[PDB]
């Protein structure tokens, strides 16, 4: 009787069974690296004299196509990456501006149910939306992965969030996950896989599911995971066909009599629009109880969201209420080029433009970085981001409220923190 994570790690280590706390050596299906972890990893490999990665088709590299105009080190790192990709015969390499980190990997078909996914970023948990075991690892582990196609993992315990009921109007999976995190706390799920399931999750789209697993790490989770269903299978198969990345996969599900460290019953019909308020993702408040505070900027589409359903719900709110308030900069960033195209074809982009919204291209590098330069001092911002920028948020006592795309759009409309149901 095993959880989905246990089964995935059992299969991957060739074991009959696995229990939390077991330390097992698991085959890696896909390893993703972007920005600096790329050059660290390649360098470590050079130092050990490793001529070849284990499988050039199970490595996904995101890297800036533009040579950085000043620093010679980054031009050097850039030449290094191109050499590696070429010599190793790495098939799957993408511009850092193909999309935000965690959008590009699944949309090209690189994440299937039952797979072990490792990534250089803290928010690789995102890919657990696909019934995959997905974790962020450092460059030392990443070099080991590139060399051998294996890594030691400690099997985590699972907390199961059973989410049932129907989401009320104007409420999204962003509000569900934020509400879960306000209760559990930034450290409440340390070492644990956070599994979301239940009738409410079944009805959610893949896009909505990804927003939840995206933020598992924000409560100290080891990862986030949702079992695959028909929507999952069809998304993955369609993505594989579009990009030529077909490979066999096994849909793995947890057992009905699996053990969990904890089980939360989440009443979805009770979730309301919420904000994560400065300065902790933990500090979650019902929108009404903060409503009224004037705001300077709104970011709709961020790390990792701004998929088509996010852009729809945002543009519907804005266009219905006649555009955006005065003295609010509203930046709209589709999660990927592929998502940008879908929005373009549906006339959504043209409409954001019409209301004086800035529409900008996504960049994986933006998710990793400093917010120095984007927010002015003392400015209040509403963001659909699913990750914190603590430490380097940044410029410097700027205030940043995390919200769903619906609430973010509402805020853009009124020019203040507002509950979208109150427009
Ligand atoms: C990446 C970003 C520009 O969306 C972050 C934020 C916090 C300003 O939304
Ligand atoms: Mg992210």
């Amino acid at each position: 009787g095993m959880t989905i994570v246990e089964k995935i790690l059992a299969k991957a280590s060739g074991k009959k069974e696995v229990s939390p706390g077991d330390i097992v050596m698991a085959n890696i299906d896909v390893a993703m690296v972007h920005d600096i972890t790329g050059p660290l990893t390649v360098n470590t490999l050079k130092e050990y004299g490793i001529e070849k990665v284990w499988n050039p088709e199970k490595i996904v590299i995101l890297f800036d196509h533009q040579v950085p105009a000043d620093s010679i080190k980054a031009a050097e790192n850039h030449i290094l990456m191109r050499k590696f990709v070429k010599e190793q015969g790495i098939k799957y390499f993408y511009d850092i501006r193909e999309g935000v980190c965690h959008q590009v990997l699944p949309e090209k078909g690189h994440v299937a149910p039952g797979e072990v996914v490792v990534g250089a970023d803290s928010h690789t948990c995102t890919h657990g939306a696909f019934g995959a075991f997905a974790t962020g690892i450092g460059s030392t582990d990443m070099a080991h992965v590139f060399a051998t196609g294996k890594l030691w993992f400690k099997v985590p315990e699972t907390i199961y969030f059973n989410i049932t009921g129907d989401l009320q109007p104007y409420v999204t999976s962003k509000d569900v996950i934020l509400s879960i995190i306000g209760e559990v706390g930034v450290d409440g799920a340390t070492y644990k896989a956070c599994q979301f399931g239940g009738e409410t999750v079944k009805k959610m789209s893949i896009a909505s599911r990804m927003t939840m697993t995206n933020m598992a790490i924000e409560m100290g989770g080891k990862t986030g995971i949702i079992e695959p269903d028909e929507k999952t299978i069809q998304y993955v198969k369609e993505a594989m066909k579009k990009h030529g990345t077909e490979r066999p996969f096994e849909v793995i599900k947890g057992d009905e009599d699996a053990e969990f460290a904890e089980v939360y019953e989440i009443e979805a019909d009770k979730i309301e629009p919420v904000f994560a308020c400065p300065h902790n993702v933990d500090n979650v408040k019902q929108a009404r109880e903060v409503a009224g505070k004037p705001i300077d900027q709104v970011f709709i589409g961020s790390c990792t969201n701004g998929r088509l359903e996010d852009l729809r719900m945002a543009i519907k709110i804005i266009e219905k209420h006649g555009g955006i308030a005065d003295d609010v900069r509203v930046v709209v960033t589709p999660a990927s080029r592929e998502e940008y195209l879908k929005a373009l074809k549906e006339g959504i982009i043209e409409k954001f433009l019409k209301y004086g919204c800035v529409v900008t291209n996504p960049s994986c590098s933006a998710c990793m970085g400093s917010l120095y330069g984007v927010l002015g001092p003392g400015e209040v911002c509403v963001s659909t981001s699913n990750r914190n920028f603590r430490g380097r948020q940044g410029s410097l006592e700027a205030e940043i409220y995390l919200a769903s795309p619906i609430t973010a759009a509402a805020c853009a409309v009124k020019g203040e923190l507002v509950d979208p149901r109150d427009l």
